[PDB]
């Protein structure tokens, strides 16, 4: 019997740039709650790795390139979409917002891109459906122990509108969060898209919990049964290693999801930007590349195109705009990336989405200090 | 309304980094930071600062060198040091004698002024300032074709000797604090107001930019180049291919510039790009450095990596809020004498020497 | 000197943390003892940054469960790939002193190294080991005989390994200890003995200065001849020093720079590593310490070329806090935070860890 | 002026401490004139962070015991691989200035080197020099007549190796004193400073002073291997790699950086004293492993001075003796020679690491 007082007002907010973003709604979500949002493993020295990243490799600016009114439209999987961003899974809308994850899927089809909806949200697919309003939404899983839950929420996914699936496998145990043990922090929602499938280890389970009684021993054969039962694309999500790349589109994976889980899963290892080149190569342009981990600007953005991804994922600015202003303040963080990368575009030389993904970048090799 | 500083006096320069905070202290709050700020959290305006310990001067002994020569020469103009000034928009930000005292200044030490297209005063009060001195005029292209050749036409009978090229800028930098403080311009756009519903005043930079022409291509080079019959500059060039498409489309030389990291964001240091783009220019048109210059040693670096001269900016606007044109001109002057320093210290007889200099390269970089 | 005594089970949520608790419980002398390093301690601070260095891939779909941390050196089965690190007078710490450590240390199922220097007797620790597995660290006698009559008490006592550490022939400049005027508030009964009274009083200047300085490659030869037992040399931070110790008859190496307690303006330990790794080619095992805080660092350890870690400081401040109870949480922290990490690497035992990919990062701490 | 006057031993645990203890004591003007650079100061910084760029290695069992710290340059027998730097106006830190220096320095036992611009008399020096070894510093004046005075003048006094600064032809960008207004307070018996001295030194100042002195001749300043070639090859008799204590030249390398490309390039013709930043024992070391034969120390000394006279300088050359020698014993150095050869471990992470 937990008492949670997220904010519940809907308003559009100036986003100068996303940083602010972070204490901003620090004054507005409960202390646990919000640093359960922004924080990650550890010292949080890989999340700070997930940023700097960016200025690794730099982007030139470019003259006299013929180019007026960037397109920022693209097209992933057959889906028509304003910007080459969509919305990373995340479970846990609800303790930036009253609304929960119905007021960010509402943001995001307004704005016309990609929601990524997590089977175990603490919204109803009734409330997200809502938001929704006919847009296109993609699914994430977890692997259980239990092959008829799989099957079974799988089914779910397709019945509730899902065209594809995300497989988020870097996540068999789960990172070591201090803000989250220090603060003893108890997610206080439950699972009401998934509750009625909860077989075996997964019975009673919450985000508290998930982890452990989700499945540790998954293998490649996880990944193809999947695809065999849903026949949807299935996104293998948490991807930092290029073999785990190949292995993924060998085992039947429609799309590459780079990502370290916003740095929250395993501590002292690489930002995750600095990992994309590598696996964009082993890919080798088989299968759609999806990258997340720290994107925070339209130059992180036109960054990540230019090495390799087809498109980025958005979390924790999207969350803080939820907390700012429920689905509008989400939308002023989408309408923010999407005038950010535009202005981008126009300074680097790029007309339309296919030409980011042919930047020069200029190597930087002294680092974030110079 | 708008408060500007007036006093006109010489100030006494220990460093040019200095002069920003005593100018902050006499310049109104908006204008302050439209000047000294830059894009995103200005890590780029950092990078254009610290990329100059990536390259180390040597002392050098028993050099036979005595009493430095600064003196060189650009198309034609022999000037009294190898800097000339960096066409800056709006003076009158700084200082209520506005670009007519930036000018002065200028003239008086012996280089070249740059006129910008955003200038708060006419080619006439400008011209007054001038005294007859040397000139280069930077355009920010309108998007029609006669009213660029109507703002070249008054630019060549004012007594422009080269036309500037700035096309780094088809749109606005992600300038926070301008953003934060809300800035509009103050005063009017003389040179542009034809272009402009309206006159500046009142008016956002990003408004104005967008009123520019975005669509720039290298046929607006060669058209530049055909009407006014005067050497163009293309400006904003960090990229070596930018510089051979220059050169190929006409330009006469080429100006190697962040927009001191007002424009593009998460971009290397404007001094880190230079030797690429040196190397591509091949010595077939002369280089004009700039954003970050704050020392001799900085002018120094950027002639022994390719450039030939280099262009001042924040620390002269600097020196005009303080002090009017003998403020601008007390700046130009701690130039010279500290790359007079330096040239001694390095065993630079002539600024012809200085483009000869070996550099110790620094890996470790700012905190070594 | 009024060490704490209280006897708890600790939470550790990181290892670092433990440093300002125990700071709070330990006297101001022996808690900066223990802390302080050589210098302005910025090779303490290198051995840290050093993990940052060589970087963790998370992998997935790897058909990995219950990871297995256990591993075997020597003779020793031992629940995880660390060991305790030989620390003087734990007695500065808490006051069940070596006793503490020593129980749970053999409650937790790993291999105890006893120091020359410590505060208590083999017979007090005996006790607290109660039959658990132990290696004896020696800092040489000057006299031959002594060396004998310690080595021969030491494998009496039930050591199945000796250590020779000879990176302390003359004390590191540790200026707190020069500042504070730090001086042991108690004596050291094995090396009684050669230190011309008791080592109460006494500073550690002098403590090392009364051992043997003109340490050769014949004590090495001579230690094993005499002992039966394997040896290793122990600070080794330049491959040369491997060779060196291995053709003199030592069984293992172990790569150490003595928690920055020693040589000043040196590498942090961990990147002294690869090359020894490189050099030994596996002839004898290899413990590394220096630095050693999380889970991660013992995998980058075995991942580099390490067999075993050894476990100091963490241990030590876990000791000061809950005794034997606070000590074991600090054991059983590691093991529960490298079990994670094997799971996160796709590592299903302790041989996997030792082949892992490591990621390259030539930016350093600040990325 | 009002220069502290107590003599005293002082205990260092390190130098570094020295420069806030010496603040509180010698006069603001005073005291930023020694403890400033030029610019900002991030040259100074450089010759500091220097030494973490190269690390030593703990070596064992290397049957090394009580290190010898002694070696010998020019014949001349010293008890450690340092020697005192030149340096101006010691009276800035200490009213017992340049005799207390050197006295200090003739005490423990090494090269006092004497500036041409010290606020002290030849005799005053020789003084507290009682015998000792000394070293002239020059700034050659434009007139030949006036260099060839003050070098039989140091001859007399029984210099037996002169010291060309060559890196001063004019001041470096000494903030501290500009804003401070920074002017003498006294004069300089032996010989704006910088503008009377010669600035149009050529490879000819060296072949001459070589020549004419029939002193040996350090060309002091060096921080590129060609200078190094020219000197030898001029004359010089000995190389001194210094950039004057960051008090010059901005925006250069640390000290230590440039010191293994020039030690290759003299490929041990001549001897090497090397300074600017030496702080630490550890740095001794670093320096003879990098190819000097002797090390000069400087600010460190005059802050020992500053806080107790002639036995604090003392105090300072203990220190960085006792230093040497545990680093000797640590990386298996039984002597000065053996420090010439150790391995050092690359750092490429710099300073943060
Ligand atoms: C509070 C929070 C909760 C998350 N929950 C999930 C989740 O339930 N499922 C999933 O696939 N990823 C989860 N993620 C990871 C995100 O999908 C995404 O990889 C991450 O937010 C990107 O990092 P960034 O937000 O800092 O840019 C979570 C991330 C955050 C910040
Ligand atoms: C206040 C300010 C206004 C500027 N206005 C213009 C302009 O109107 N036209 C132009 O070509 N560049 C403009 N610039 C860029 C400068 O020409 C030059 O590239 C830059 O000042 C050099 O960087 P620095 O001053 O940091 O050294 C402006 C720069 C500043 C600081
Ligand atoms: C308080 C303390 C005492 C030490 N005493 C000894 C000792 O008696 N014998 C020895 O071989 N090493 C000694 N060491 C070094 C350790 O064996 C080990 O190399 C070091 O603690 C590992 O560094 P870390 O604790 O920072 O990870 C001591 C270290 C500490 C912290
Ligand atoms: C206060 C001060 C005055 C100096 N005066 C001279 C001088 O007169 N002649 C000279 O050759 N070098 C002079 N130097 C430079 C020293 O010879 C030496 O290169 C420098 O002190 C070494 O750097 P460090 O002391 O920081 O280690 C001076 C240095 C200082 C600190
Ligand atoms: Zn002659």
């Amino acid at each position: 019997d937990i008492e949670y007082n997220a904010p519940s007002e809907i308003k559009y907010i100036d986003v100068v740039n996303t940083y602010d973003l972070e204490e901003e709604a620090s004054k507005v979500v409960p202390h646990g709650g919000f640093n359960y949002i922004a924080g990650a493993s550890g010292d949080e020295w890989t999340k700070r790795a997930n940023d700097r990243a960016w200025k690794h490799k730099l982007l030139y600016p470019r003259l006299a390139q013929d180019v007026e009114a960037p397109d920022t439209s693209t097209e992933i999987l057959g889906h028509k979409i304003k910007a080459p961003f969509i919305m990373a899974p995340i479970a846990a809308h609800g303790l930036a917002h009253t609304t929960k994850e119905a007021g960010t899927a509402r943001a995001v089809s307004e704005f016309g891109t990609i929601m990524s909806i997590s089977a175990y949200s603490g919204a109803t697919f009734e409330e997200i459906s809502e938001g929704l309003n006919g847009g296109p939404r993609w699914f994430q899983i977890y692997m259980a122990k239990d092959d008829q839950q799989n099957r079974d929420i799988l089914d779910e996914a397709k019945s509730d509108g899902a065209t594809a699936i995300i497989l988020t496998a870097d996540s068999t145990v789960s990172g070591n969060r201090d803000r989250d043990v220090k603060n003893k922090f108890v997610y206080p929602f439950g699972m009401p898209i998934v509750q009625r499938y909860l077989r075996g280890t997964a019975e009673g389970m919450s985000l508290n919990n998930i982890y452990g009684a989700s499945k540790q021993k998954i293998s490649p054969r996880d990944i193809e049964e999947i695809a065999a039962h849903s026949g949807l694309p299935v996104f293998v999500k948490g991807i930092q290693h290029p073999e785990d790349a190949d292995m993924a589109i060998k085992a039947g994976a429609s799309g590459i999801w780079v990502s370290n889980h916003g740095a929250r899963q395993l501590y002292e290892a690489p930002g995750s930007f600095d990992t994309l080149p590598a696996i964009a190569e082993r890919v080798n342009k088989r299968v759609p590349i999806v990258f997340d981990s720290g994107v925070r600007r339209g130059e992180h953005v036109a960054k990540a195109l230019a090495s390799g991804a087809d498109v980025v994922a958005l979390g924790r600015p999207v969350l803080f705009g939820l907390a700012l202003g429920g689905w509008q303040g989400a939308y002023s963080v989408l309408d923010y990336f999407q005038k950010d990368l535009t202005r981008v575009m126009q300074l680097t030389g790029s007309q339309n989405v296919e030409d980011l993904k042919g930047l020069d970048l200029f190597d930087n090799p002294y680092g974030y200090e110079y």
